[PDB]
């Protein structure tokens, strides 16, 4: 894709804290962009759109190379179109304005380069408000194994970059992103909702999710790829599992670990007030040239240190903390395959986490699965006693796009105190 210049692109502020053991936390003037799937596609010499609902101009769009050559991405009104403010430390993203529905963005550490977060042997911490974030929403903050220039080194195509939001991967290897290697993705493109679309080609990437979650449940996850950075693929390479990436992810959810009382609404995390979630990345040999051996939770709220719910699920060691072992465990518990092992475990997870990651923070809902896999059954064809199928206490019925937009349009998240740096050094304690 193509700079657009109708709109000036400035990204908000969301300033975050690199923290040592030694020196304490220091601020980073970091700043968010919005995704490029979100933005106006237009012609380079004008205002004519390249896209508009869910189809592609084909006169200015024939072929992907020639779209991109073609078109251009322009700036975002963050407030006005896509409901994103920042008071410089504290991120709100609001589910419905206008006929925009969610958002994504990326933390950025200048207007030109993504954050690249190495966090092996490290933590990653902030803070959440979902009390106005319900069943079938998501209020996701995450790592994708993207470049932090959004590809513009290794696609010509792409004189956009990460300004604009471009290079979008994660580990469903999703086709509805309409810009992957610097080409439109207009190959048989064809239309999944009233904004959306897919086309022939999907783009893939190691994901690390940190936090999806909405009032009702939450869950962190490990998802690798046997690929290493942001990969197009074509055909059963782009199938979840059995493709490049695990699909499933390793997952840690208190419910659905056999815990139905340790986080929601009233309980030990109490999810209709803010807290504190701490995420700690350790290798077997406390190094970070080591192997990615352990992903533990602790919790903050009203000055408590929470640590994470233990699992409770017969043939599972009743442990609070993700591990190679946890995971083949849950999965020969649940009836899963072990896709995360297949594509390299931990191990694998963590070279992704030591090359590099960016952060994406995002609001949206679930036209596949209506959130069902976060928050209720799933399958929606399983028996709801069996282990591993009930994931929270949401209907089967809710998550359906078009009822949450009409019934819960102001929902919101609001992400703030980012921080990250050295094991123990981005949040303490005393007695
Ligand atoms: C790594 O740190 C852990 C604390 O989480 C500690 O228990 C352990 O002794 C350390 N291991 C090595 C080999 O230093």
């Amino acid at each position: 894709q193509q700079a657009g210049t109708n709109t000036a692109e400035n990204h908000p502020q969301l300033q975050s804290q690199q923290c040592t053991t030694s020196g304490g936390c220091k601020p980073l003037s970091t700043k968010v962009v919005l995704d490029s799937n979100w933005r106006w596609v237009h012609s380079t010499s004008g205002y004519t759109n390249c896209y508009t609902g869910n189809e592609w101009d084909t006169s200015l769009c024939p072929d992907g190379k020639t779209c991109a050559a073609n078109c251009a991405l322009d700036g975002a009104d963050y407030s006005g179109t896509y409901g994103i403010t920042s008071t410089g430390t504290a991120l709100t993203l609001k589910f419905v304005t206008g006929s925009n529905v969610g958002s994504r963005v990326y933390l950025m550490a200048d207007d030109t380069h993504y954050q690249l977060l190495k966090l092996l042997n490290q933590e990653f911490t902030f803070d959440v408000d979902m009390s106005n974030l319900p069943c079938g929403l998501n209020g996701a903050l995450y790592l994708s194994a993207m470049d932090a220039d959004g590809g513009m080194s290794k696609y010509p195509g792409n004189k956009a970059g990460a300004k604009y939001g471009t290079g979008y991967c994660d580990s469903q290897c999703p086709k509805d992103i309409k810009f992957i290697n610097g080409e439109a993705n207009v190959g048989n493109w064809t239309e999944t909702g009233s904004n959306t679309g897919t086309g022939s080609y999907g783009t893939c990437c190691s994901e690390m999710d940190i936090w999806e979650a909405n009032n009702d449940a939450a869950a962190f996850t490990p998802h690798p790829c046997t690929t290493t950075g942001q990969t197009r693929c074509s055909g059963d390479d782009c199938a979840r599992n059995t493709g490049l990436c695990d699909g499933d992810g390793c997952d840690f959810n208190s419910f659905r670990m056999g815990d139905k009382t340790f986080l929601g609404k009233g309980m030990t995390v109490d999810t209709s007030k803010p807290f504190t979630v701490v995420t700690q990345f350790l290798t077997n040999d406390n190094t970070s040239t080591g192997t990615l051996s352990e992903i533990r939770r602790i919790y903050i709220q009203n000055g408590k240190v929470i640590q994470n719910s233990v699992a409770n699920i017969p043939g599972v060691d009743p442990v609070n903390s993700i591990t190679d072992n946890f995971c083949a465990q849950q999965k020969t518990a649940f009836g899963d395959t072990n896709w995360f092992a297949q594509k390299g475990g931990l191990k694998q997870m963590g070279e992704a986490l030591g090359n590099g990651m960016v952060l994406a923070l995002s609001i949206w809902d679930d036209h596949a699965a209506n959130m069902l896999w976060l928050d209720s059954d799933y399958p929606t064809d399983k028996d709801p006693s069996a282990p591993g199928v009930a994931r929270g206490t949401c209907a089967t019925t809710s998550g359906v796009p078009s009822d949450v937009e009409s019934q819960v349009p102001n929902s919101q998240v609001v992400f703030s105190n980012i921080k990250f740096g050295d094991i123990g050094s981005t949040f303490s304690g005393t007695s």
